[PDB]
């Protein structure tokens, strides 16, 4: 009914640059803050050499690295572009990949719902001078404003919808997944695009400890820990893709986890000071947030909290939750994902969502880190929480795996959101035995190479991958570019054949260098070029000449080849985006 | 119901500096315009003296004033806030009053939705340095942040809700309003605040004319002309108070209008330039907000658009209005208030929803200036609209009064809401003549003798008022502030009476300098004071000793006073404030 699913997700964060990578520490209980020297640190002269000044960071890799030719941007806008902009547009183009839609061929109405720092682009240039309107001004304009962040990719990734762009300090990610989920269940659009991002500026940059605060004092976060200090301050990008739970089961979509509720408030006049929590409040933000998916406490068996480190902040929100479970709730594990990086500012609270999106997936608890002391003063034994030390399988009993994530930030934002696991994967059919193409296909031949390479470890990883799933996703999710590579296999095994080495050992090709494409071959339809007959459609021959037709820059109508058949869409590797350093260098 | 009442409304504009002045400027058909000398602009050296300069904008009066006692905000905070956060701070007090509703007494949730411009923040102060957490870096952040526009409303005014702040360019009001009917009709809150502030910096600052741009080549704005070139740059802020409609006429509320639907989407990959409205996507926007409030196009007799003047988009816009409304739907009038007081940006929509909201309630149609000879290329014949020269009287062959709003602006933001006249007023019980308590506070004795000539000029001018609608105004719809005023009258004559002078020729005020009052003749109830018996509560000498203990400072129930009659609230004068400049001093 009124559920949500997660059909796509994109992130970065500190020790991590994809989703992949993100979940892999996670399991392992690794740490992603980086420690400088001093001499690394080329900025705060006027502190670097302060007792009270901690050189660690969540450092964000690459978050001045762009690939503006993808999208169309010239290198003059690339640096224009706040690196919030640019990463966001990157994230929101890996998020269309890993949910395997073709923007150009996607047919409904796409919302895109982000939270943004005002306070970065501030720092990276001088606003937009409006004192004239011409059109290298409002190319300026939409290079810098907050408010563009989201109509860029609307426009660039070729969409038709609606965008809207909150600030919520902290609370970003949950305002964004909160609106784009209103959104839905009015029926304003078909999927959204909901995220936030965080570049702070400067980014490689320590921070001055100040006894009583939020800040850790020796650079490491230890939630729910009787010496905990505080926590780092930490950059990132979350994006997830969004469609109501019936059409994602109808249309054969890959499903993470799906959205059962979300609530926000203000704290209003009963206000705090930064990082505490008001137990009526936010747990009236708790309670809500249950209240709409209609799940009891009872049901919830992982609780990913705020969790600065803070002894006094740690028992301010396990009471808030108490007060909102209740005494009949039962056991539920508790932990905070910036033990790991750091608090990520606008994304913290996707890092903390996202994080439990694939615990949901994978049914696996990962553990919280830096705990060595519990907190007495929190009685844990008298709560339903159990701290979560080591990582174990999820077997709740309950019956049914469910999340509830709470975003605290500055100025009494509060939100919760609730996830439930997805649905239990349908029997299928056996795969049928028969050739298939399979695309790739980028802007230059060098990132048509990498795809290769991305491809081929990723079979590797995925061994329980089906081959007409992989040819669906990759004609049907992608998008087509200039430079184009394409083969015609049957198994798995060949496919991994023709993408090794130059990639030039396959049928396609021979054909390719032989002879340039016959048109009167194929039958002319409105979504491009097509077999004459179903049996030219499992024909390896008849499929190697359309698959050079489509090499050679011709149209092709993926959707008539498989028609017959009804794939998955899966997740593949994302575009191996050219990691150029755009920066402004006049004021 | 669905539909969403207006119950308060508050606005600054250029050439004026409140609701009634602005309605009484767009009814004479003036211009809020400002032409300066050259020595009068003290910037843009460099542009001063070049032959496109225009010396025109559209002045905000007393931008860089506020009243920071009221708020209970230091001097020190009011320099750090940008000129948004006190101006459209100051403007949300004026709504709550213009409804009569006090914050400190208010049982329900109050969300607070509002647009702001990040360039201006940008340019009035450098942002925030998060490098350290202390308490002083948090109030420079909640001065600074577009973020708490909105919570600093729920903090000073001591409301309890939600806040959410949105960025959309130059449709930053619509898609406000547009997010606060979600929050009410998903019951998320039980009233909104919903508005957007724009002050341009630099204020006093002309701009340059390009050929072929916005921009105007003489600082006239000529909607719908055929020798127009463009809009003026101006400042201004809207505000208003969002109810459900069954509620509000329930609670016996103020009603301006009504809002049925609202709608916004985003021109996307079909872009256009600055200001030109593409003509799919902004039709099926306002077929959409039409739709959504199920109201048919014949019935919108109103239709204010956002034409900046410019031939070619004053078509574009037109045509787009044209695919919405259909064929047979008819005559409406169609104007542009642009034309009076220049392009507002993020508050532009905002203007011409207020004009019409007025529009509906005064049942008049003001003139739409500064158009000489009709733009023969829009046909007008051929269309449903009919430019509103003259002003006139609303009589629509329809039977209901109904209009449309339309917003534009950069980045593809598109926006349309669709308003109704308010219910007809219902029929009243005669009054009863009875003595009442009317009370006046302020923050020191000037303000309250500023507040007893505000009231007396007030009832000269609303002669058609009920005393006992302002009594229950005044008495429920008003906070208690420190230095107060009462008087025990009768009748309207009675109060014109105490109110001249000092104030002190009434009944309370002889009272409060022979003694003091005597506490034991009261009861305490939860809500404060009250009298023994029902038969106490009509006599004269028992109403003069609770008045004078609530001058004295005592806490008063005034809900069990006026228990025994259904009054309505009706809009009083807004508190008088003492405006000091407050300016950063460094940067
Ligand atoms: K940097
Ligand atoms: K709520």
């Amino acid at each position: 009914p009124g559920d949500v699913a997660i059909i796509g997700a994109s992130c970065r964060f500190p020790g991590a640059r994809n989703k992949e990578q993100y979940w892999d520490n996670l399991l392992h209980g690794r740490e992603g803050v980086t420690f400088y020297a001093k001499d690394e640190i080329e900025v705060d002269e006027t502190l670097i050499n302060s007792p009270a000044y901690v050189r660690a960071t969540g450092a964000l890799d690459g978050y001045d690295e762009f690939d503006p030719a993808v999208f169309g941007v010239s290198d003059r806008m690339a640096a224009a572009m706040t690196p919030e902009h640019r990463v966001f547009l990157e994230a929101s183009w890996e998020v269309m990949e890993d949910a395997s839609y073709d923007p150009e061929r996607v047919r409904g109405e796409v919302g895109v719902y982000a939270s943004t720092n005002p306070q970065s682009a501030a720092l990276y240039s001088s606003p937009p001078d409006w004192v004239s309107a011409g059109p290298e001004v409002m190319d300026r304009s939409n290079a810098w404003l907050p408010d563009t962040i989201t109509s860029n990719v609307l426009y660039y990734l070729g969409l038709t919808g609606e965008a809207v762009t909150v600030t919520a300090v902290c609370s970003g990610f949950h305002y964004a997944v909160h609106l784009a989920c209103q959104s839905l269940l009015l029926g304003q659009t078909d999927m959204a695009i909901a995220g936030g991002v965080m570049v702070r500026l400067p980014q490689r940059r320590g921070y001055l400890w100040e006894e009583g605060r939020i800040l850790s004092r020796d650079g490491h976060c230890r939630p729910f820990d009787a010496n905990g200090t505080g926590s780092v301050l930490a950059s990132g990008v979350a994006v997830v893709l969004l469609k109501p739970l019936p059409q994602a089961v109808a249309d054969r979509d890959h499903i993470y986890a799906t959205v059962k509720g979300t609530a926000i408030n203000n704290n209003g006049i009963s206000a705090m000071a930064y990082g505490l929590a008001q137990p009526e409040r936010l747990s009236a933000c708790i309670a809500g947030a249950m209240q709409a998916g209609d799940v009891a406490p009872e049901t919830v068996s992982m609780y990913e909290a705020n969790g600065f480190g803070m002894p006094i902040t740690d028992s301010l929100e396990v009471h808030a939750a108490h007060l909102a479970f209740g005494k009949q709730s039962g056991t539920c594990s508790i932990g905070a994902v910036k033990g790991n990086i750091g608090h990520a500012g606008v994304v913290a609270g996707g890092s903390g969502a996202v994080k439990a999106a694939f615990a949901l997936y994978h049914r696996s608890l990962p553990p919280t880190i830096n705990l060595t002391e519990l907190n007495e003063e929190i009685d844990f034994p008298r709560t339903p929480f159990v701290p979560q030390l080591e990582p174990a399988a999820w077997q709740p009993e309950c019956g049914i795996r469910r999340a509830g994530i709470t975003a605290l930030g500055g100025g009494g934002y509060n939100a919760h959101l609730v996830l439930e696991e997805p649905p239990r994967p349908v029997e299928r059919e056996p795969e049928n035995r028969r050739p298939r193409i399979v695309t790739l296909s980028a802007l230059d031949d060098a990132a048509v190479s990498r795809q290769r390479a991305a491809l081929s470890s990723w079979l590797a990883e995925h061994s329980d991958a089906r081959l007409d799933d992989i040819a669906y996703s990759l004609n049907l999710g992608r998008k087509a570019l200039p430079s184009r590579w394409a083969a015609v296999i049957s198994t798995r095994d060949e496919l991994l054949e023709v993408l090794s080495g130059d990639g030039k050992s396959g049928r396609v090709s021979r054909f390719g260098q032989e002879r340039r494409a016959d048109l009167a071959r194929f039958r002319r339809t409105e979504d491009g070029l097509a077999l004459g007959s179903g049996d030219e459609m499992r024909d390896v021959q008849a499929l190697t000449e359309l698959a050079a037709a489509w090499v050679q820059g011709e149209r092709v109508n993926f959707e008539v080849l498989h028609a017959d058949e009804r794939s998955h869409r899966i997740s593949l590797p994302n575009y191996p985006f050219a990691r150029r350093r755009f920066w402004r260098t006049d004021w």
